[PDB]
């Protein structure tokens, strides 16, 4: 039997970590702001390729430690991590055999940070689930978004439309068979047994390339619980907006649900932002998800050197604090 | 007297600072208070006058004293020091010998020092009592006029503007007819009073000093006087965040640190540098291995309130503190 | 007024009301984004939100000194809440006691005291008004809309009036709305702008009265377009939609003062969006939320001075 | 010397604060600086095998020395003044002396001195230098083994973790093999430097400050050197926030925008433009030059809200000067 679904029915609470090149510049670019999501700041000063890969020969974290990142997330009793293994600017954080635009290849780091927090979960006795961005890839030519473009967004554009201004040549089958696809297989082969997959924005794929994707993992990785943003109503769980959760909805018929928050208000790493919830805040958001059996997976920002921001850790370990205090009384 | 045993292992206290000053909040036509928002009379030399109709805009609706009693009971606070009257001279008790009071002068008419008096008995806390027997705004023999030599958090120690001669100033005139007359009231009424935190004296003399030391003792026998009255004039040593260890002699052993949760004793709005739980739980934790007591500040809001992140603080720094003392 | 309002460029826009003492905090727990909305956030009861009219006492209420910010930042307008949601007053209504001159100690007209320091100053004159939310009224509106989240929790008054069937905006429409637009716009000068909210029970002919009677009262005033579909004079433009043309901005993230909310909008921002709405003919109509005293906020002061010495800086080279 | 007239007219400087100590942020294993993010070495004791690992990780791709010059010219500040070497004493340019330096230990392989120096010279700003004469944590004989009676923004004034053995220091060795030596370096490597920024000498002997005094005599004639070279070898008085003799009557304040010399992710208390424009007109009005203080991100970027409130300053000092 999946006995992840009864597993991830009682779960409560998971760690998600955005990192990426896009920390280095932590929310700023020439002396101005990102929107609200600094990972998105790429798209959002459209920064073309050849100078926002170069950022990769700077990324070289000496404080990275997935040991003390997992005893963090155990310590406030999360029971599993969800990591980027790729975001939207298409910069794998994973050794990505057919892709070199990677953490491993590209950086002086030289190291593979999927497979160090997959091992640290492992250790820890923690699950572990993968973000991938399946459709948007700002370094690809055929990138999805390019259909998308009357919604604004937390950038400029959901595609990449400064390096890959022809719209009407681009055509992300392309992308799908060459990038997507292969880099699924990867992530769900080589770095043990992945709990949950977390698809993104799915704006471009077609029913049948959100299908491949669902058959792939569930062929490469059985008892994975496929969240509900991989496009066309191939999943296992539903990812609700804040809109969504209790006081169209997606229906979960193995009743599981998770929302997604962050402790400031970007995802990625903001030098600029300051805006932590409450210690207060995120216990009481927390118990209010439980009660309705909602899982909450509340985000943390890795800084360039690779850290907990000071602010998330004590935030973390105090609303923790709120809440065996009010499970005791 | 065994104040002495029970403030010996007494380890966390709350303060509370509010006045006039509160209403203004940090902010004067436009302008920053010092990191002191209750100093703000002396920052912007405003005129008795106008700094004195501020009672007129005193009806704080949400002051209460249970409420305020109950919240440092549930962060284990064994004892309460309130301001009775600060450095702008305004005293926040029913006054007879000054009608500049909270009782007389506000629309909110109370006796706030009563009402906080009342909910510490009831609740089962001590009480103490914070006075400016120096420095007085309101009084034109107001203390500070020999001191101005060093910087403050205002900008003369007294009132220099509305009482600009400071040649022919006589403290003794403020001592006698206002300073030594209040300290009787509110040591006279209010019950029993655990705790004198009077301010680092600038002009009292030696026997001014030992005056208000008999009279304490005499009201109140079982009070403990803190060291900033006076040379050798106290129960208890006042330590300063720079006197903390990583001197004045304290013959029975006692010590207690003041601090406030942002940088301000008074209410600011523009000052959000909230100490964080991790922050007030280990410099208590710190202060009390020390053998020091942890007495905190609160700055009341114009409303009578606990700003909601000082709450937040001292309830998350509570909670770190407990599972910490049970681990 | 329409030649006047294409140039005017920019404008000040005034919060105050009883929910700027609360100042976005009630018994220890946050407003939302919007202070403005706390009555509904926390269903204050009206016994209890009214009695903060006998704390309203801003000492430092100065017209004069507030219509001179504005004149120093080039603005050319100021638009002001005469009665915000809670149905508060900030004019001495004959029709409603319910209002600043009769249940405050301050005991002022704050309405007059702005048109008098505008028209000396030479700025014009607008106003702001509820005319379908009112939680001071048991037939206030909103009681139809409550499928759609707020601010706070209901559009109407749910919780001192929470019989939604036996509810009739008619009832509150004629004997409060319509009156207090009167009074408004009769008793004020000429009024340059009508500054209407979110039409959510309002009937077309209900919009059409209001539309009528302004035109009637003050013949050379613009009405905004959210006052019912196809009334105005000029489009309110919300920030997600950038030949009269307004949008209306806050400086931090709420429109009544809340002191927990320190996101000013720095100098360069508020300049650069400036332009951005003026280059595209837009007026931006800047918004302060007075503080309990009656006073700009420190750092809104700072921030309006700071974004003109910016604009005027760039303007010159 | 016309440095002389110069600087007493000059009113206006930028300081920058740049190292290792700028990567870490203000931050250290979850714990905070104290509000001086460039003494994170000495408040968290870390050995130099790790704090010196820092330069493998040092490249700063947005770096810009004639941008930041630029935006000191704009703000009509008439020189800059650099760190070329902190307490931590890791040198920002090619020491031939010490391989410990910006140059030789990073990836980024650049003399950032030189680029300054470069960049000043061709906008026509005056050129100073920022050295730590007294205090160095990567050396063994570094000062401050004598001061450790008065508190810091670290711990101790010296490395008194890799270097416990307080008794066997002989700051001598430090200052004649490393001090004196890289002093040399600075001042005759970068053309014509205006101002020698020393700081507070602990452990010099006179003699030593004295060396110090006509070593930069020689090699740069007109140099005007701050009152924190020891008492009496100086032509300029450094003078603190609390004090606001000096035979040239030439006077300077240093300050920074935040409250940390060296960059500090945490600290967000920014003075506000006006602050900043008061603060400098009441310094001006009394005859003092204001060296107000960038310390740069890890990218060699000036903060976002640092260029923003230093041009919006400049526009208040412009409108003020108009009308
Ligand atoms: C968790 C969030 O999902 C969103 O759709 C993304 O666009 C954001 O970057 C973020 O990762
Ligand atoms: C507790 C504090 O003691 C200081 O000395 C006073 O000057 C402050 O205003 C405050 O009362
Ligand atoms: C200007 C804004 O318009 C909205 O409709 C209101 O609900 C807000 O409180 C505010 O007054
Ligand atoms: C300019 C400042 O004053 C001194 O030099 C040092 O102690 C500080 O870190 C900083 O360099």
């Amino acid at each position: 039997m999946n006995d992840n679904v009864a597993w991830f029915k009682q779960a409560k609470y998971g760690m998600m970590i955005h990192w990426g090149l896009y920390s280095l510049l932590a929310g700023e670019y020439r002396g101005e702001s990102s929107s609200a999501y600094a990972e998105w700041i790429q798209s959002k000063f459209q920064i073309p390729n050849a100078e926002y890969g170069n950022l990769a020969t700077a990324f070289n974290p000496l404080y990275f430690d997935a040991k003390k990142i997992v005893a963090l997330a155990k310590q406030c009793g999360m029971q599993y991590l969800v990591v980027t293994t790729k975001h939207h600017d298409g910069f794998a954080m994973y050794h990505s055999k057919v892709d070199a635009y990677n953490v491993y290849d590209a950086t002086p780091f030289h190291r593979d940070i999927i497979g160090e927090l997959a091992e640290a979960c492992q250790k820890a006795g923690l699950k572990f689930g993968l973000y991938y961005s399946q459709d948007l890839d700002w370094h690809d030519p055929n990138g999805g978004g390019y259909k998308s473009n009357d919604v604004e967004t937390a950038g400029t554009t959901w595609d990449n439309s400064w390096d890959f201004p022809d719209e009407d040549q681009k055509n992300f089958d392309l992308c799908f068979d060459n990038k997507i696809l292969p880099q699924i297989k990867e992530i769900m082969s080589n770095y043990g047994d992945i709990a949950t997959a977390w698809f993104d924005v799915p704006m471009t794929l077609s029913e049948a390339q959100s299908q491949t994707i669902y058959d792939t993992v569930r062929e490469l990785q059985p008892n994975c619980l496929i969240n509900s943003r991989l496009g066309n109503g191939k999943y296992d769980f539903v990812s609700l907006g804040d809109a969504e959760i209790p006081k169209g909805f997606k229906p979960s018929p193995l009743g599981l649900y998770e929302t997604a928050g962050t402790i400031n208000d970007s995802w990625g790493f903001s030098y600029h932002d300051q805006n932590w919830k409450t210690p207060r805040t995120l216990y009481r958001y927390k118990q209010h998800l439980n009660d309705f059996g909602i899982n909450y997976l509340l985000n943390v920002g890795l800084d360039p050197l690779g850290r907990v921001p000071m602010m998330a850790e004590e935030n973390l370990l105090a609303a923790k604090a709120l809440e065996d205090e009010a499970n005791r009384l």
